[PDB]
C-alpha cells in the first residue's frame, strides 16, 4: 500500500521516516505551532507560510514548494514554529516527522541536514521572497516584493506575458503590511499596465519585475 517517487538516496531514505500527508488547495497543514516538535517536508505541490503577532495581525511570511522543509525552525528555536502557519496553495504532499525521529536521521546520515538547512539558509536570504525583503517597507514597498516572489517560485508558471499566479489584492495584501484596501490601491497602477499586468486572481509579472 505504498509507492512514492524520489531523486536522491537521502531524500528517499528520510522520506520513509516521515508521514507524507496530502493537502489540497487552501488546506492548512500547520496551525501556528500545534506540533512544536515535528519537522515537515513538502514532497510535492506548494504552500504558504503565514505569521501572526500577539494580536493576530496575520502576514504571509513566504511561499514554499516541493522540496521545501517546514517547521525546521523549531529544530533550532524551540518547538517547530509556534508562529508560522502553513496554508497549502495547491494539492501538495508534505510529510511530517517528530524531531526525535528526524534528529536521529541527520545523525545517521550527514546529508538530510545539508539539503534541509540549505533551504532555510537561503529562505530568509533568498531576497524578494517576502522573507528577507519585508524589513524594507510595507505598502508602497512590500506589495512589489510579493508579486516578485511569486514570479521567482515554481508556483507562477511562465506565461507569454509574464507569470501565472493564483493571488491578488486579496492574498498579496496579506503578505504586505496592509490589506487589499491600501494594497489594492497600488495594484490599480500596475494592473493598468504601469508596472505589472495584475489581472486580479491571476497576476502576470514579466519575469519578476
Amino acid at each position: 500500500v505504498l509507492g512514492k517517487p524520489q531523486t536522491d538516496p537521502t531524500l528517499e531514505w528520510f522520506l520513509s521516516h516521515c508521514h507524507i500527508h496530502k493537502y489540497p488547495s487552501k488546506s492548512t497543514l500547520i496551525h501556528q505551532g500545534e506540533k512544536a516538535e515535528t519537522l515537515y517536508y513538502i514532497v510535492k505541490g506548494s504552500v504558504a507560510v503565514l505569521i501572526k503577532d500577539e494580536e493576530g495581525k496575520e502576514m504571509i511570511l513566504s511561499y514554499l514548494n516541493q522540496g521545501d522543509f517546514i517547521g525546521e525552525l523549531g529544530l533550532f528555536e524551540e518547538g517547530q514554529e509556534r508562529s508560522a502557519w502553513v496554508r497549502a496553495k495547491t494539492a501538495c504532499e508534505v510529510a511530517e516527522i517528530s524531531y526525535k525521529k528526524f534528529r536521529q536521521l541527520i545523525q545517521v546520515n550527514p546529508d538530510i541536514l545539508m539539503r534541509l538547512s540549505a533551504q532555510m539558509a537561503r529562505r530568509l536570504q533568498v531576497l524578494i521572497e517576502k522573507v528577507g525583503n519585508l524589513a524594507f517597507l510595507d505598502v508602497t514597498g512590500r506589495i512589489a516584493q510579493t508579486l516578485l516572489n511569486l514570479a521567482k517560485q515554481p508556483d507562477a508558471m511562465t506565461h507569454p506575458d509574464g507569470m501565472q499566479i493564483k493571488i491578488t489584492r486579496q492574498e498579496i495584501g496579506q503578505i504586505v503590511g496592509c490589506s487589499r484596501e491600501t494594497v489594492g490601491r497600488i495594484l490599480k497602477m500596475l494592473e493598468d499596465q504601469n508596472l505589472i499586468s495584475a489581472h486580479g486572481k491571476t497576476i502576470v509579472v514579466y519575469g519578476t519585475r
